[PDB]
RNA sequence: CAAGCCGAGGAGAG
RNA sequence: CUCUCCUCGGCUUG
């Protein structure tokens, strides 16, 4: 209802026309001026008996029902009308009615550029841009290349050049919307030079018609008293050990290597690695041969294991192989308990030289000589604080992984130290599936959040879902383990440490260049401000000059693109897919449909005569409902299906090989679109009537 | 709650 | 340009 000094002159321009951006610093009342200026809006164009409407765009779910409910309903409700749109509610439904009422919108961004295409593609109702008159924003600076909300910018910048090309023409010009971004910093979109940070700050700009951005100066000691930063601050750590576990798999994947008869032309336990194992494994299967892409399926586990020995305990990558070789025998002896036994040379060779050390690993896993030094550090590091603050005492942690947030939880969990000083913790990762993880789901990130705010949990063990949106409670010991991306997410951790007494750790090792990426996000961070500084100086007309021509270039690099986007031929049954491990039919293409003109699936009985079901363990941890489809050899292929009752099993192209019938350029695809030929919709009139 | 499709961005390494 | 990791969004079957 009311506004701050610092707030007042950023915003003062916004409030007669000039569409505009909007950095400032983080946690300083980004959201509640935003209000403001919605509320001046409307009643502007009400006592000018005009029609108002404001949307606001996000990136995330969360923002929208968080923003409905704790900023802009509890001030404008009684005034106007609100309502808040996502892909988790049932309102997406009439979405060209609502906007017929409800004159403040909240949203999920997609919903609108689905709503336009609509209009400009079927016959829907549909809507533009007309019906509005301000657009207000979050988070500016994922205004880039093919991201979410360009597209609508693209629309709105070809028809103000529709608009300026016509003021010359005719009179009619059509009213466009005020468009007000907000953000904590644009960031530099990676330049080497001043110049080209300078370049790409414009290039926002363009794609946002801005005229300024207006960064606070003139009552900053107000913000640094309201405001303050955490202290950076470094602990580096060193090893010059870890010989008996390290060396004790180095020889078992020294001994596939000459079992296989392959050079690599690199060292154990990096990405390169990795690299050559995969496009191995791929060129092994394009050609059929085991003996080697199996062996390379394993020392990628391998791999794996030692890269996450470079940061957790030995332990977890222990459990690791475990889980992955039971899974393996439990899939063998699944498949030798029908019909006659027939077993392979390769896993043969494999397990018996796993299984035979397993119990040594085991032994030299759970050694506390040599356990390591990051998690040290950082032992003592939580210490100090946790003895420090005295149940005032908020954290987060930040890593890279997923399967390092389950390890960390539950080594806190064990340790006596951090639960006797009342370290109670959690983790929390991103609902994306993929990644050979089980994900998360939004039920249970809302729920966290609210025993964070309330304090069941003390810390927050966390991927890169939380240097953004979801609104975390002011913290104390941000720190950051084993993770370096750019500017944006170091601003906005950096951002977090409110509770004097605030820190912003990095924890590294001292032979990964990351104190190095640390310190080019600094010089970034410091780079864009003297950009900002630049352009905000800069002429007006120049500005407008360079903002038109970026603009043109923006709607050209376009168009150039749709052509080559639009330009796919049409086979229904030029191909076989082959099972990928064992070089052995499965399907044809005719055999194969679809349903909902999505998902891919079989129903002949020669295919359901060729494969084995198992107990999921997603639903283990109850009764199953998608089981896990997999080979007579072992490779796991798809994932049942229920449509209309039938359990018609579904099934990816991930796991399966292709040969056509001309010349076998065998090839892999990693999923469906990729390839050009095209499947039939699925009817009942094969396998009834 | 499980399963799958499509699109987008960021980082590394090559 | 490729691979991996991380995140997000929209949409279907159950
Ligand atoms: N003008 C204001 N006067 C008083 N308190 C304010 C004002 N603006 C914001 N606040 C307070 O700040 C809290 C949330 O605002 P804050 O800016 O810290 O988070 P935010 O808006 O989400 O910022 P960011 O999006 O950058 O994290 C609210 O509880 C509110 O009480
Ligand atoms: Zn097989």
């Amino acid at each position: 209802l009311q506004l701050r000094p610092y707030q007042m002159e950023v915003a003062q321009p916004a409030l007669d026309g000039k569409n505009i951006i909007i950095c400032l610093p983080t946690g300083s009342g980004k959201t509640r001026v935003a209000v403001y200026i919605t509320k001046d809006h409307l009643d502007k164009k009400k006592q000018a008996s005009e029609s108002g409407k404001v949307i606001v765009l996000v990136n995330k779910v969360m923002l929208a029902e968080q923003l409905f409910r704790k900023e802009f309903n509890p001030y404008l409700k009684k005034w106007y009308r609100i309502i808040g749109l996502s892909g988790d509610t049932q309102l997406k439904i009439s979405f060209p009615e609502v906007v017929k009422s409800y004159d403040v919108i909240i949203s999920t961004a997609q919903i609108l550029e689905n709503s336009l295409l609509n209009l400009e593609s079927g016959d829907d109702d549909g809507v533009q841009l007309s019906d509005f008159s301000l657009i207000i924003i979050d988070e500016c600076h994922h205004t880039n290349k093919e991201a979410v909300y360009n597209n609508i910018m693209r629309r709105y910048l070809k028809q103000k050049l529709r608009n300026n090309d016509l003021k010359k023409q005719n009179k009619p010009a059509i009213p466009l919307p005020q468009i007000l971004g907000l953000t904590a910093s644009p960031g530099v979109g990676a330049a080497k030079k001043q110049s080209e940070a300078e370049k790409h700050i414009l290039n926002i700009c363009a794609n946002l018609d801005a005229f300024t951005i207006k960064t606070v100066k003139e009552n900053l000691g107000q913000l640094k008293h309201q405001i303050k930063e955490p202290c950076k601050k470094f602990v580096i750590a060193d090893d010059t050990r870890e010989n008996p576990f390290k060396e004790k798999l180095l020889e078992i994947m020294a001994s596939i290597q000459t079992y296989c008869q392959k050079s690599p032309m690199s060292d154990f336990g990096t990405q390169h690695y990795e690299q050559w194992a995969i496009q191995m494994e791929k060129k092994a299967a394009k050609d059929g041969n085991r003996k080697d892409r199996v062996c390379a399926e394993h020392l990628r586990k391998y791999n794996e294991a030692l890269q996450i020995n470079d940061t957790i305990r030995m332990i977890d990558a222990y459990s690791h192989l475990e889980t992955f070789y039971t899974d393996e025998k439990e899939k063998k002896f699944a498949v030798l308990n029908d019909s006659s036994l027939k077993l392979d040379e390769t896993d043969e060779f494999l397990m018996n030289l796993f299984f035979d050390n397993k119990k040594m690993l085991k032994k030299l896993a759970e050694n506390p000589k040599y356990e390591n030094e990051k998690l040290i550090k950082l032992r003592n590091t939580i210490l100090e604080q946790f003895t420090r603050s005295e149940e005032s005492s908020r954290g987060i942690i930040f890593t890279k992984t997923r399967q390092s947030t389950y390890a960390l939880s539950q080594w806190i969990m064990e340790n006596a130290k951090f639960a006797e000083v009342g370290v109670k913790a959690h983790h929390l990762i991103g609902a994306g599936h993929s990644s050979e993880v089980k994900p998360m789901t939004q039920t249970e990130q809302k729920e966290v959040i609210s025993k964070f705010r309330t304090g069941e949990i003390n810390l927050l063990i966390a991927t890169t879902v939380a240097e953004e949106g979801l609104d975390i409670k002011e913290c104390n010991i941000v720190i950051r383990y084993g993770l370096v991306t750019n500017e944006i997410a170091m601003v906005q951790a950096r951002g977090r440490a409110r509770a004097d007494e605030s820190t912003y750790v990095l924890v590294t090792s001292s032979g990964s260049g990351v104190t190095e990426r640390e310190i080019v996000n600094d010089f970034r961070e410091k780079m864009m401000y003297k950009a900002i500084n630049r352009v905000q100086n800069m002429k007006p007309e120049e500005y407008a000059h360079k903002i038109l021509e970026l603009q043109v270039q923006s709607i050209l690099e376009k168009k150039m693109k749709v052509k080559r986007s639009i330009a796919y031929n049409d086979n229904p049954s030029l191909i076989t897919l082959l099972c990928k491990n064992c070089s052995m039919l499965v399907c044809s293409g005719e055999n194969i449909h679809v349903i909902e003109k999505m998902h891919h699936v079989n129903m002949t009985p020669e295919f359901k005569g060729l494969y084995i079901v198992r107990e999921n363990k997603a639903l283990q941890k109850d009764y199953q409902t998608n089981g896990e489809i997999i080979c007579k050899c072992g490779q796991a292929w798809g994932t049942m299906m229920v449509h209309k009752g039938l359990d018609l099993p579904c099934l990816k192209i991930r796991n399966f090989v292709v040969n056509f019938k001309n010349n076998s350029p065998k090839k892999q695809y990693k999923k469906w679109v990729e390839l050009p030929i095209r499947f039939p919709d699925l009817d009942y009139s094969e396998y009834c009537l």
